[PDB]
């Protein structure tokens, strides 16, 4: 469909490859860096400074500062997982509410069936059918980061005309232990 054909005309494909030093150390990085798990028990690893050490959080390796950019994720039959952006100065270290204010802007599932907007209050979304691939686009300039379904080209949840200030990173959180992690598609 339209999604399809578009969506690289108008937004340049990220190559986002999860970087290990930012992931929580519950978190597990794929060899290929695309996809992540949880492990039922925090792995010894150090508390470096880019490191998420509250939150389950990882980050791409690279960050935007401008112009148009996308990736997709397969979310699956997960029952629990949250995606966007944020800012590269955000509070990694102790709790932090992921909300625009704080420089997160996501979305996600929760108890299975539960779609909600990480903004402050939390706003439920109600979507038809639920979502296996999930597009996320950034254009830096109009301050736009959207969702999309990435099969039906449905559209999820836009946050808009965002002033962004700061370099922007693809941003993971998964809580949960479940068999079916969370994974990049790759460009
Ligand atoms: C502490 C459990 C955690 C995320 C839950 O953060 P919290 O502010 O309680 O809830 P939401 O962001 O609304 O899901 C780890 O990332």
């Amino acid at each position: 469909g339209a999604y399809n054909e578009w969506k690289k005309a108008l937004f340049k494909p990220a190559d986002v490859i999860l970087d290990p030093k930012t992931a929580n150390p519950i978190l597990l990085v794929s060899e290929d860096q695309r996809s992540v798990q949880r492990a039922k028990e925090p792995q010894d690893l150090p508390d470096n400074p880019e490191r998420f050490n509250w939150h389950y959080c990882v980050l791409g390796c690279e960050s935007f500062i401008s112009g148009r950019h996308y990736w997709e994720v397969e979310v699956g039959d997960r029952k629990e997982w949250h995606i966007g952006v944020c800012s590269k100065n955000v509070q990694r270290k102790g709790w932090v509410k992921m909300t625009p204010e704080n420089g997160f802007w996501t979305m996600g599932l929760t108890d299975g069936n539960k779609y909600r907007t990480l903004t402050e209050p939390r706003t439920n979304l109600k979507l038809p059918k639920p979502p296996k691939k999930v597009g996320v686009f950034l254009d830096y300039e109009t301050g736009d980061i959207s969702f999309y379904n990435a099969v039906d080209g449905s559209h999820i949840h836009t946050f808009l005309d965002v002033s962004f200030s700061e370099a922007l990173y693809p941003v993971f959180r998964i809580l949960t232990l479940e068999p079916t992690a969370l994974t990049i598609c790759p460009a």
